[PDB]
């Protein structure tokens, strides 16, 4: 009951953390190559706790000479679910994805090829620190909903890396672009002749992959053929040591939605179901920071699916769900901690916790504060240190 207001305030601080990071797939025109480039960061949960980050840089250039659509800057937003087929004995992965374009606030000939369900084949040959492997995958895509359903088999036996590290490499032409962004869909404009997709992926504190793929129609089927080379991986790191989680629970208790609704209400001060730049600004000032109008617009734009310039309740819930599913880096948890630890000493005092509360919404004269400190205070000093904070928040 005072643990309830940690959750509330914790979620709010986590929401502001989210709105200040860059989590989507960022796309920009590359006129020199008549294509596009992208960059983004992927988070892979480490089974025993922590996150393995994978930084991606990407380049796409058309295989043919027809004109292609070169986009304004925007992003793709991906939801992925990995599972296992219980009748499959081979090393494998079942993958369901939804991908939508956004990032531009309120139609090519190649888009015609994607109006129904299109079969897909994927073939990958890889070599990571000398361990070679192959993967084949098959399924279908339905661009109308930005949807993909595929099964992948390692045809060479055991995969020497974790399956989740290969998801990005294993057909963005299946993304759903909304009506007002059709002119930014490079991927389908290149079809049917297709495009070359190249990446380098840096796994932090570890090795990297370098990939080259050809994505084109062969007959009625959209085919993605890839080579991958990985080097400099550590034999006891998260990749070659198989320490990454396969299965993230797409949980969402009704309890969790209710707790997100509670944090949503700190931002949504007029109770209209949507967070405006004025509301988000109010909250951020009240926490000390002092952002311009432009920054507030960019923050909202990072999670604003419909492009209306506001974060509505369901867009907030989606954002909070992804933020809880994927582990934060140590730097990010430290930033959250700093919002409470105003003086920087490494310890949240009854006083510091009050300031943050007063300033954020809650009325709470000294008594309920004390109970909050006590609830989180493992070592008994009457203060909350980092490690106690980290435990409070899981
Ligand atoms: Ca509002
Ligand atoms: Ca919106
Ligand atoms: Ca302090
Ligand atoms: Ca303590």
């Amino acid at each position: 009951s005072s643990r309830r207001k940690w959750n509330k305030t914790g979620h709010a601080v986590r929401a502001i953390g989210r709105l200040s990071s860059l989590e989507n797939v960022y796309i920009k025109a590359d006129k020199q190559k008549n294509g596009i480039k992208a960059n983004f960061k992927i988070r892979h949960n480490i089974e025993d706790g922590g996150v393995q980050l994978a930084y991606h840089y990407q380049q796409n250039t058309p295989i043919g000479d027809g004109p292609v659509l070169l986009p304004d800057n925007h992003y793709l937003s991906v939801q992925s679910k990995l599972s296992k087929d219980p009748n499959e004995k081979r090393d494998h992965m079942v993958l369901l994805e939804f991908v939508t374009a956004a990032g531009i606030t309120l139609v090519s000939k190649g888009e015609e090829l994607f109006t129904g369900v299109v079969p897909i084949l994927v073939e990958l040959d890889g070599d990571v620190n000398g361990h070679k492997f192959s993967v084949s995958g098959e399924g279908e895509g339905d661009a109308t909903y930005g949807k993909l359903t595929l099964k992948f088999i390692c045809t060479t036996g055991k995969l020497p890396v974790p399956w989740p590290t290969l998801v990005t490499t294993l057909v963005q032409c299946f993304s759903r672009y909304p009506d007002h962004m059709k002119q930014h869909d490079f991927f389908k404009s290149a079809m049917p002749e297709g495009y070359i997709q190249e990446r380098t992926i840096f796994f932090k504190d570890d090795g990297n992959y370098k990939t080259r793929a050809e994505v084109k129609f062969e007959g009625d089927t959209l085919v993605n053929r890839i080579e991958l080379k990985g080097i400099d991986f550590k034999e006891d790191g998260n990749i070659l040591g198989h320490k990454l989680e396969y299965n993230l629970p797409d949980q969402l208790t009704e309890e969790q939605i209710a707790e997100f609704k509670e944090a949503f209400s700190l931002f949504d001060k007029d109770g209209d179901g949507t967070i405006t730049t004025k509301e988000l600004g109010t909250v951020m000032r009240s926490l000390g920071q002092n952002p311009t109008e432009a920054e507030l617009q960019d923050m909202i734009n990072e999670v604003d699916a419909d492009g209306d310039g506001t974060i509505d309740f369901p867009e907030f819930l989606t954002m909070m769900a992804r933020k809880m599913k994927y582990t934060d880096s140590e730097e990010e948890i430290r930033e959250a901690f700093r919002v409470f630890d105003k003086d920087g000493n490494g310890y949240i005092s009854a006083a510091e916790l009050r300031h943050v509360m007063t300033n954020l919404g809650e009325k709470l004269t000294d008594e309920e504060v004390d109970e909050m400190i006590r609830e989180a205070d493992i070592d008994g000093d009457g203060q909350v240190n980092y490690e106690e904070f980290v435990q409070m928040m899981t």
